[PDB]
C-alpha cells in the first residue's frame, strides 16, 4: 500500500547532482529504494569506483531522502526489478537506457512499471 | 531539555569516517549542528577543497543525522561557539591537543560547554 520508486547508479563521489536525481525521484512516490551498482557491474561499464560497493551503499543509506538502499545483481537488472517491485523506475538524465526498450523488456517479464527520465541538475 | 551538539569539518569528499563522526555526535544529544569550514579557512589550513563551500554545506545538510548546518567563521572559532551556543562540542579521536586548547578557552571564559572526543573509526 505505497508508491515505490526505484532509482539506480554507482554513487562513488556524492554530489549535489545525485541529490537532485534522488529528490526528484522521491517526489514521485512514497518510498525511495536506491539500487547501488556492484563494483564488478561498474567495471564492466568502464568505471572503477574509488569507493567499494559496501562503502557506496552505506553512504547512500545515510541520506534523508533514501528510505532503503540495496546492492544490484551482477549481470541481472531483470532480477533486481523482480525483487524490488517498483511502481516507478527513474532514469538519470545521462543513463544509457532507451525508455522504450526498458519498458518492453520489463513488460516481457509480465511487470507494469512507469519509467520516468529525471532532469539534469543545474 | 534538548541537548545541542556542535560538530565541525571541511567535509570535502564525503566518506564513512565523516559518517561515523557525525552519527556518533548525534547520539550524544537531540540536535546536531554541523559547522562547515569556509573555503578560505580550509585553504589557510593547507587543505584546498575541490568542492566549494556552498556545495559542501548543502551536501552535509542532506544527511539523516544532521539537523542544521552552517558555514563557520573565517578565522574565529569562539565567535561560532558564542553564536551556536552548543551544550557539547565534538572532536575526532586523534584530537587531544585541540581538546586541551579548547578546554582552556572554555575555562577562562567560564561558559558551560562540554567537549567530547568521538571513538576511533574502523
Ligand atoms: N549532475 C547531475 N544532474 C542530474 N543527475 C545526476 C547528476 N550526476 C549524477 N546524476 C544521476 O545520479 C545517478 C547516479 O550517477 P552515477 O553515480 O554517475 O552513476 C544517475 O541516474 C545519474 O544521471
Amino acid at each position: 500500500g505505497m508508491i515505490r520508486v526505484m532509482a539506480t547508479g554507482v554513487f562513488d563521489i556524492l554530489h549535489l547532482g545525485h541529490i537532485h536525481y534522488l529528490k526528484e525521484s522521491k517526489k514521485l512516490g512514497d518510498e525511495l529504494v536506491v539500487v547501488v551498482a556492484r563494483d564488478s557491474t561498474a567495471r564492466n561499464n568502464g568505471k572503477i569506483p574509488i569507493f567499494d560497493e559496501n562503502s557506496r551503499l552505506a553512504l547512500i543509506s545515510e541520506l534523508k531522502v533514501v528510505d532503503r538502499a540495496i546492492l544490484g545483481h551482477e549481470g541481472d537488472m531483470m532480477k533486481t526489478v523482480i525483487e524490488v517491485k517498483p511502481d516507478i523506475i527513474t532514469l538519470g538524465y545521462d543513463q544509457k537506457f532507451d525508455e522504450a526498450e526498458l519498458q518492453s523488456k520489463i513488460n516481457k517479464l509480465g511487470i507494469t512499471v512507469k519509467i520516468v527520465r529525471i532532469s539534469k541538475y543545474d
